[PDB]
């Protein structure tokens, strides 16, 4: 029973916490076997509507750039994740963002997610820097800790709400 079914993909370098964002949001689980791209669904309510989120994650193909255009196909949202404690994963955001815009559809809602906010002492990516990038690129932005749950619920509820608010206003085209 749902009003909308939104495919949202997690993308970002290996080891940034994509899988744990997914497990935290959909199962409230964290892990310190995956045979392919996979998904979990969670229904949320936004504005009196049931939004069924179909949240996709990789099997680690991003270790290679073995991420196919098929993965992005039909995604109306992406959580573009980096690790606040690994600047390279943030440098690589531009590349994923491109890969999105490209292989994904023009109206995709993209939320930039700096994960592992618990790793304060290793912070290599200032919040201001990532926020500024997000703002310039019309991305939403949030920092999460899948470990401590910090902002996980919010990150996904926010992107689903964004997608809902956008799509629900648009007549068929
Ligand atoms: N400290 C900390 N570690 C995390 C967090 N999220 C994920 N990790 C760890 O980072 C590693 C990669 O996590 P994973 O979810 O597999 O990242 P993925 O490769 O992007 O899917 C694992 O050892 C996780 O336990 C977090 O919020 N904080
Ligand atoms: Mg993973």
């Amino acid at each position: 029973m749902y009003d909308y079914l939104f495919k949202v993909v997690l993308i970002g370098d290996s080891g940034v916490g994509k899988s744990n964002l997914l497990s935290r949001f959909t199962r409230n689980e964290f892990n310190l076997s995956t045979i392919g791209v996979e998904f979990a669904t969670r229904s949320i309510q936004v504005d009196g509507k049931t939004i069924k989120a179909q949240i996709w994650d990789t099997a680690g193909q991003e270790r290679y750039r073995r991420i196919t255009s098929a993965y992005y196909r039909g995604a109306v949202g992406a959580l573009l994740v980096y690790d606040i404690a690994k600047h390279l994963t943030y440098e690589n955001v531009e590349r994923w963002l491109k890969e999105l815009r490209d292989h994904a559809d023009s109206n995709i809602v993209i939320m930039l997610v700096g994960n592992k906010s618990d790793l304060r002492h290793l912070r290599a990516v200032p919040t201001d820097e990532a926020r500024a990038f997000a703002e310039k690129n019309n991305l939403s932005f949030i920092e999460t800790s899948a470990l401590d749950s910090t902002n996980v619920e919010e990150a996904f509820k926010n992107i689903l709400t964004e997608i809902y608010r956008i799509v629900s206003q648009k007549q068929i085209a």
